[PDB]
């Protein structure tokens, strides 16, 4: 069984685009892959953070992953800073990186040193669990290249302990676009809040965002990205939240106009968020949330500890006991 | 009671200069100060190392400190990599350092990133124990300036948890010079091995190095650094290993020439090393050595854990449990 590792930034609420594109897919793929979901709070502080904003966002993310169906027994959901092997292995990989290498990553009061030195910590986050696949996008290519190059450098200079990972998302979800700019991907941090639908938006606000999404005044419910990216995007969201095949959507709405379809979809979005947010409140406001995160941390520590120990033996850190 | 922290590089055997200058003094000052002696193996790998050479040197250093009289109950002798708070607090301080700052430290395959990014780890090594004093020399000034500046930056941006340290050696020992270059300090890494006397030199080899030390052919046993740095240096070693006051040395050897004095001193050096190396073998070849280092690690972990936790709460890492 292949091991998957996904880093999660506690820096914002995922949108419904992120749910359809990734989270919903993770809820399936956790049965067929050994999955790690790591809330990378030590990466979040490479940037300036309010300390209450950061600690709250970390709980929020954990509650959202659990609300989506990420299962603490099937997968390992934990907080990066609670597992010390991450900064231990990150320091070891830092000593074999080069300054030139780290600088080129930054390209693809002063400048915080975290922004230069975080890539080896990302490498560590991955290889500590013998990861085979990382579900990232084009923007993370140079990071994985550095990771694989460091695994090569380590195994070559000391001895084979580390595994090279690949970029692979096992079941890619649909691509969800901004509601009022259908050529751009939906983003949690848009200045036009009508562009996205946050997982924590009020369900009635989200229904309004479906109605205000930029489309023709009317048309047929047909999937055509090149010529009608607006309605096509909406059909993608419909498909994403109901699992109805797209061709099966077209047939349900044959002879229907936009008003009927946007009305049904806004209701579908509202219904989804009401069910999602009840689960989310229930995890977020519960004592069991700390129990779950405790157990996740213990799972990850058991695996990552063995790896750190092999690494320390390979470089000659510590003692032979 | 003031807390003292001394980093120890596992990169070479201390010389008798290092014993007279520092180690012997630490054996006294550990009664009057809360002392931490930390074998910084995570700093040693910033440079290229053979992994067996490094792990052996680490045991050797611990055995030498114990052989000198460093007392595992009075002081805390441990190995840096066995206490995870060091790289945890080092990462936190890294995120508030600036690249410019770290670069200027480097001034005062490529260039290993460890050589750029180690100073915040040094800062962490110190402040984790609420250190008041660090017994370092001129070459470490910019490192302590960075440390104090990071303590200021941390306490100012989040809230007061960290203590500013000072450079202070509570009882400075004598200065011991190279035996065949009396104007340079004695160094463990000289290309002229007659220049130093290693604590692990064969006692008969060391006696020969006393005889081969570069002096006038004869003279009076008088302390005069400007005009007779050779014999004066030797008198310093004599004073350092026997605790005889220097004026009291001059009076013992009034009416004596160099041959008598160098003969007595070579015997004194031989006698000291025989007693030292028996203790050293006895710790180095013992199962109790791992027990001692275990207990040291547990002592340091208890203090440094509380500090790391205050730091994580201050930046908003982790969870409030
Ligand atoms: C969250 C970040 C991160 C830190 N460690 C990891 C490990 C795997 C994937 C990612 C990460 S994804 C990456 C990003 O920049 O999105
Ligand atoms: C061993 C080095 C080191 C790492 N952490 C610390 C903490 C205090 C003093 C020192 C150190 S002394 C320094 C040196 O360069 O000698």
């Amino acid at each position: 069984m292949e091991t998957l590792f996904s880093g999660i930034q506690p820096s914002g609420i995922p949108t419904i685009g992120n749910y359809i594109g990734a989270l919903k897919q993770f809820v399936d793929v956790q049965n067929d892959y050994d999955c790690y979901f790591c809330i990378v709070d030590q990466h979040a502080i490479t940037m300036p953070q309010d300390r209450l904003k950061l600690r709250k966002q970390t709980r929020q993310l954990a509650a959202i992953y659990l609300a989506s169906g990420i299962d603490p027994d099937k997968a390992t959901l934990f907080i990066q800073s609670e597992v010390p092997a991450h900064v231990q292995a990150g320091w070891m990989l830092t000593t074999i990186a080069s300054v030139g290498e780290l600088e080129r990553m930054t390209q693809y009061e002063g400048i915080p040193a975290g922004l230069l030195t975080y890539p080896p910590l990302m490498a560590a986050d991955i290889v500590l669990y013998n990861t085979n696949i990382v579900p990232v996008g084009d923007d993370q290519k140079q990071h994985i290249e550095l990771t694989r190059n460091l695994v090569d450098r380590f195994n070559s200079r000391y001895n084979d302990v580390l595994v090279k990972p690949e970029i692979r998302m096992p079941k890619v979800g649909g691509r969800v676009m901004s509601l009022q700019d259908p050529t751009r991907k939906m983003s949690k941090s848009d200045d036009n809040a009508k562009n996205f639908i946050s997982l924590l938006d009020e369900p009635n606000v989200a229904a309004k965002k479906i109605k205000s999404a930029v489309t023709d005044s009317d048309g047929i419910i047909k999937f055509d990205r090149d010529n009608k990216p607006g309605i096509t995007n909406l059909i993608s969201i419909y498909a994403g939240l109901t699992d109805m095949p797209i061709k099966d959507i077209e047939a349900k709405y044959e002879g229907e106009g936009y008003g009927k379809f946007k009305g049904d979809l806004a209701e579908i979005v509202k219904a989804f968020l009401v069910e999602f947010q009840e689960k989310y409140e229930s995890f977020y406001n519960s004592d069991k949330l700390d129990d779950i995160l405790d157990q996740g941390r213990d799972k990850a520590h058991k695996v990552s500890f063995k790896t750190v120990k092999k690494m320390e033996k390979a470089m000659g850190l510590g003692r032979k006991r």
